[PDB]
């Protein structure tokens, strides 16, 4: 499947590959997502993009996602995931990251939440997470810079926690629940009153290109 319009999705329950150019009007360029292999066991895809203008603003977040029974973070047993990706052309402003949202209302829209947990496997150019660094933590046998900041739009505030690796991690696997556990015990995260409502992985593109982001394989589950 080749997807080049603003919003498109291809799915094979529980996996999906999504073209999402939500910040398209902030600049000039083009981007398509190509499904390489999509089945109930995992997703393989790539995206080629070129964006100019609106420096510092995200133009898109093409990604692969997984559907699951939404539940309280405190009730989550494990969130196993694995991925292998590659970036062709690093002279760009972009990041490679997992994006998870939680909300006090299980019926909350999945495009945002009360809290957002981001796990950056790579950072390119001059971009940086929202807020400021508040710690460095060891999660899953790896060291991460812990960033925290908030944003407000249309009357709703979103608190974002970002775990950033020092250098690119192209092959990664682990239990994402370990990050929630850290937040619950070390940053007062309200795990017993927040529902996990979305889990995605992809690349946020700001400016630069032509560039190609490739996901050789991606798996994820919420138990």
């Amino acid at each position: 499947q080749t997807m080049c319009s603003q919003y498109d999705s291809a799915s094979s329950p529980p996996y999906s590959v999504n073209q999402n150019l939500w910040g398209e009007y902030q600049g000039t360029g083009s981007q398509c997502v190509y499904v390489d292999k999509l089945s109930s066991s995992g997703a393989s895809w790539h995206t080629e993009w070129t964006w100019s203008g609106g420096e510092g603003t995200v133009k898109s977040y093409s990604n692969s996602g997984v559907t699951f029974n939404k539940k309280l973070v405190s009730d989550v047993s494990s969130i196993p995931t694995s991925v292998e990706w590659k970036q062709d052309n690093t002279n760009v402003n972009a990041d490679v990251a997992y994006d998870l949202f939680t909300a006090a209302n299980v019926d909350h829209a999945t495009s945002s939440g009360d809290y957002e947990l981001m796990i950056w496997l790579a950072r390119y150019g001059n971009i940086q997470p929202i807020g400021k660094q508040i710690a460095t933590a060891t999660v899953g046998g790896k060291s991460w810079e812990v960033w925290y900041g908030s944003t407000t739009q249309a009357g709703a505030e979103q608190r974002t926690y970002s775990f950033v690796s020092e250098s690119p991690i192209n092959s990664y696997s682990g239990d994402i629940n370990a990050f929630f556990s850290y937040l619950t015990q070390n940053q007062g995260f309200p795990a017993s009153s927040q529902y996990l409502i979305n889990l995605q992985f992809g690349t946020e593109a700001f400016t630069g290109g032509p560039a190609t982001f490739t996901v050789d394989n991606w798996t994820a589950s919420v138990n």
